[PDB]
Order: structure tokens, then C-alpha cells, then sequence
């Protein structure tokens, strides 16, 4: 995960609002979270990967090894049961609860981390810089 590790700044936002309207978030929520732009931190040891937020929002943090399911209370207080992968060089995030689905790509592209966020047919794309 070398070219992932670090600390990442938001830039650009396309269609948040509408997947965390798919996804099922309340009004309040998200007018909360879509202001907010904390910086994203990814760190590694060893075999665990952690993802951190710093937010204005909520803060979270998850730590899991790649293939191996775990509980994550996500932003937005879903409980969901969560896999990570790394395909391909991409971080393929599934997250499961209530008979539904979201997955969350993370990917390397030029000097960005492009985020894309899929619930149903709406995708988000968020991209992120080096803070
Ligand atoms: C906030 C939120 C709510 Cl309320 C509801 C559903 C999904 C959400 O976030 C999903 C989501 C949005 C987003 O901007 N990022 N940015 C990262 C990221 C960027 C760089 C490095 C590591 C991770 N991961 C995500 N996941």
C-alpha cells in the first residue's frame, strides 16, 4: 500500500449528496457531512492498514487487514460488516448492512487519490491531493 500511505486533502466533490441519499443518510446528516472536509490519513504497520479522518463532521477511524471482514460504524452511524481488497493496485472497500450494499474505490491517479463511492447505479467521485 506505498503509494496510498499518507496524508490527504479533499479537492473535488461530484454527486456526494445524491450517493449518500442512495445510501439512505438523512437530510441533516448530510448537510453536516458534505461540508466537511477533514483530511484523510492513511498509515500502515505491518499487515494493518488504518484509514483515519480528522473531521468537523465525525471523526473515524478503521484499521483491517486486506481480505478479512470487520465492524465498521461509518460517519453517517451505519453498523456494516466491511471487506477491503486491494485489486489490481486499487482499494476495493464493500461495506454490508440491512440487505444492502456500497463499494468505495480508492486509487491512485497521477499525484491524486481518487475516491469513488457506488450505491446502486449512483457513483460519487471524490478527488484528493498530498496535504
Ligand atoms: C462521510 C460519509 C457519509 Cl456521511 C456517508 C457515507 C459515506 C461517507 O464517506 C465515504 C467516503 C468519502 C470520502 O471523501 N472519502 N475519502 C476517503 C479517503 C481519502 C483519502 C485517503 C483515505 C480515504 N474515504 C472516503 N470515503
Amino acid at each position: 500500500c506505498d503509494a496510498f500511505v499518507g496524508t490527504w486533502k479533499l479537492v473535488s466533490s461530484e454527486n456526494f449528496d445524491d450517493y449518500m441519499k442512495e445510501v439512505g443518510v438523512g437530510f441533516a446528516t448530510r448537510k453536516v457531512a458534505g461540508m466537511a472536509k477533514p483530511n484523510m490519513i492513511i498509515s500502515v504497520n505491518g499487515d494493518v492498514i488504518t484509514i483515519k479522518s480528522e473531521s468537523t463532521f465525525k471523526n473515524t477511524e478503521i484499521s483491517f487487514i486486506l481480505g478479512q471482514e470487520f465492524d465498521e460504524v461509518t460517519a453517517d452511524d451505519r453498523k456494516v460488516k466491511s471487506t477491503i481488497t486491494l485489486d489490481g493496485g486499487v482499494l476495493v472497500h464493500v461495506q454490508k448492512w440491512d440487505g444492502k450494499s456500497t463499494t468505495i474505490k480508492r486509487k491512485r491517479e497521477d499525484d491524486k487519490l481518487v475516491v469513488e463511492c457506488v450505491m446502486k447505479g449512483v457513483t460519487s467521485t471524490r478527488v484528493y491531493e498530498r496535504a
